[PDB]
């Protein structure tokens, strides 16, 4: 039975039992962290930014059926366009705003990549997507206001495609942590 989150804790106990099985109820899950309402003091601990791009901070592992973390955004910071590993991804904004462009899987053929869509994710908002919709590049275009998003993975992955605009090219890269559980690791 699905209730408001009252803080980031409740939430990843809330998680925990959502995942607790073998499969994902993906409208559940975008509509539990939907509901939870940002506190910056329950996630500063969390936020640690980089000035030249931006990071990817673990808060919980799941019991190893996901990867919850958050990423913080200085100005001007984005993705490449990338894939998603066959996992289900679901993006919370908790501070700012970020622009997030979908594109069409590349044909073979050497091409542009084109975008399909784009959107402006908003506080509070969550996002989902997953290789079957498509690929996707996430920025915060704003020059005054850092951005900070709450990303669900699962199952976890640490490797994923990024695609090169112009060709459609793609080169495996692997994430790696800022921090975990709020302890810098370099
Ligand atoms: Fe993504």
């Amino acid at each position: 039975e699905l209730l408001k989150p009252r803080t980031l804790a409740d939430l990843i106990r809330i998680l925990h039992e959502l995942f607790a099985g073998d499969e994902v109820n993906v409208e559940e899950v975008q509509a539990v962290l939907e509901a939870y309402e940002s506190n910056p003091a329950e996630w500063a601990l969390y936020a640690k930014f980089d000035q030249y791009r931006y990071t990817r901070n673990l808060v919980d592992q799941g019991n190893g059926k996901f990867n919850l973390m958050i990423l913080c955004w200085g100005e001007g910071h984005g993705s490449s366009i990338h894939d998603h590993t066959d996992s289900h991804c679901f993006l919370k904004l908790l501070q700012g705003n970020l622009k997030e462009t979908l594109f069409d899987w590349p044909d073979k053929k050497s091409n542009e990549m084109i975008k399909k869509s784009e959107r402006t994710l908003r506080e509070n908002q969550c996002a989902y997507i997953n290789d079957s919709i498509g690929l996707h590049r996430v920025e915060n275009v704003s020059h005054t206001e850092p951005a900070v998003s709450l990303h669900l993975y699962s199952p976890p992955f640490d490797t994923c495609h990024a695609f090169d605009q112009r060709t459609g090219h793609k080169n495996k890269v692997t994430m790696t942590f800022h921090s975990k559980f709020g302890i810098r690791t370099p």
